[PDB]
């Protein structure tokens, strides 16, 4: 191949490539990137059976079109020390040349022979995303999904796709406390009514950095694909059967309280100076927060008035994590939540205020919690 | 003890703090700060044999005078947690009482006649630090010094005083670089013409975190003492005989070479991208440099034009450590700085351009280094 590229895109496509690399074994084809020149374009590719990126850039000016490898840490350390003039890729054997001005380097390039092949869906579900709402939805549920989960399902999220009622349900859960939300009005091509697909956490991880909005979803329900014009995306998905979150929502709530966000944001991180675990303590107005959690002869306690009155009759006690309420509040976008709770050793439920309010642009996520006893 | 206390003071010493506490087993007084009110003041400090830190801060109001411990890090995390208003901090039997409006807050304190006590010295050598040349040298200095260097004396920073001519010299050393200054009309009052004093490295660090300029250093040959309004902070000096740096700088140098020390900088940086030694070749009005260390068929290469030509018939061909070079150049103040050369197999020599000439507020650090083979 013989091309010029502008050095601030080569740069920027090598960043996203750098995570589909597995890097610490220079001598392995896996800690290549994949080059092809096509008219005009340079794609630059790193992928494996589970997951991968295919990204190009245009190319200042082409001379010979081929295809070829090169170690892509190496080669991004190269170009990042460079200027911003263009770039003059060219290869010589099994070796690429770059040059810019008076400095040239050279990298050995691997049988392109070997590169995995680059997998092509035909989709049983589709998507067009035209807005953040999918990955707003990622991010606020990220948190709550460990990747490591030991239960393989659980260890990713769940799209769940409704054609009929054009609705796009996401989720995420470790046993202790389960995220979701439901995105109304979703333009669903799909050959099924119902189908599901669940992303492992490293593929949502890479789709938070890679894409925001005007993408396509595609899914064979082995694959799912991500395309918006200068990145195609794939990853393998989990198996199937994620737990069915709507079974074990509970159906009514004795109590619901509106509450401000920032001050149980600023009360709980207060108290979670001495301990995991916090004493919250409702009264019609007045909040009470004191550490549960905390080693002998160590205390932390704070309230907060609440101005318009709860509707409580006393006080009602409710044991909570307090990193898990702190991260059921940051998922919110609201001033105000709610706070639903029937009994206090029963799961309880933390949501947007106004959370049945219809939005276009954004997620509205709710969490289900598991209470701590006493 | 009972006061109240502004929580920027309080906060912002206790940070200071956090650096000279053993944090990891909370059970031991040395996971405790000091405390201590007196008339007006409160005095926080952590200490061991080896280094300590004794700080104050006013008091907004006093009313009860004592003395008492609590943990630096929990009593840290609890203060960065609350709002700017003041802060009440009050003994009740053996344990501190921490009170901001709504917010409460209790923490053990230990038995006060465990802490260690905080040395004095009568200080064999003494000055007074009215500008930053010292932190200044002791900041460009301390890339060179390994702090678990398993030679004892070499771990450590070397502060040479002469009460003659009024000179202190720096000096830092590993095996394979030696960087030092010689500080001027520095006004050195001390009971011998000549002491040394090494520092060690951890006391360097923790003396850059606290004091830039107006401050005093004494030393009575065991402990350094430094002192401005606000601290008194202590380390052990480490036992003696720094070796002379004096008898192994060369006589003479064939060679003295001034140079561009940002593109020497950008060029070093760029051969590094794939490996650790360079060669560089001089020629009359050009710079070049390859990559020495690098993997089979990896190459990087880059070259500079010199237009004020050097004194060089043909080439002269130095191979040198880059990370070595780069901190060299990082620890000069000017844009170009001379290169001191002699033979290619012997030690060479990095310093300012100028180096000569006097100044007051800074230091102007040289460094020898050995050269690498071919």
């Amino acid at each position: 191949m013989k091309i010029s590229v502008s050095k601030n895109d080569l740069e920027n496509a090598l960043r996203y490539l750098q995570a589909f690399l597995d890097k610490k074994d220079a001598s392995s084809i896996a800690s290549h990137i994949h080059l092809e020149v096509i008219k005009e374009k340079l794609f630059l590719k790193a992928s494996d059976s589970d997951i991968g990126l295919k990204s190009y850039i245009f190319t200042q000016s082409s001379d010979k079109e081929g295809v070829g490898t090169i170690n892509g840490k190496k080669f991004l350390d190269i170009i990042s020390c460079l200027k911003d003039s263009n770039i003059i890729l060219e290869t010589k054997d099994d070796s690429l040349a770059i040059k810019q001005n008076k400095s040239s380097f050279k990298l050995p390039m691997f049988d392109a022979d070997e590169f995995p092949e680059f997998p092509v869906i035909d989709p049983k579900v589709s998507i067009e995303v035209n807005a953040p709402f999918l990955v707003d939805a990622f991010k606020k549920i990220a948190p709550v999904i460990e990747q490591t989960s030991h239960k393989r399902e659980l260890a990713g999220i769940l799209m769940q796709f409704d054609q009929k009622h054009q609705t796009l349900s996401v989720v995420g859960t470790d046993t202790k406390r389960l995220s979701y939300t439901q995105l109304e009005k979703i333009s669903i091509h799909s050959t099924e009514e119902d189908i599901s697909c669940i992303l492992p956490k490293r593929a949502l991880l890479e789709i938070l950095k890679l894409f925001y909005e005007n993408f396509s979803f595609k899914s064979d329900g082995m694959l799912a694909v991500i395309e918006n014009e200068m990145h195609t995306f794939f990853t393998k998905l989990i198996d199937g059967n994620y737990p069915d979150y709507q079974k074990i929502l509970p159906k009514e709530y004795i109590s619901s309280f509106t509450l401000g966000k920032e001050e149980f944001k600023e009360s709980i991180k207060l108290c979670s100076s001495l301990s995991s675990t916090i004493k919250l303590t409702l009264e019609k107005n007045n909040a009470l927060f004191e550490s549960l959690d905390s080693e002998h002869s160590e205390t932390a306690k704070t309230s907060v008035e609440i101005e318009k009155g709860l509707d409580i009759e006393k006080a009602f006690h409710l044991g909570v994590n307090a990193k898990f309420f702190l991260e059921a509040l940051n998922a919110l976008g609201t001033t105000q939540f709610v706070l639903r709770c029937n009994e206090p050793s029963s799961p309880f439920l933390i949501q947007e205020s106004l959370d049945e309010k219809q939005s276009h642009l954004n997620a509205k996520i709710s969490t289900l919690m598991m209470p701590i006893t006493l």
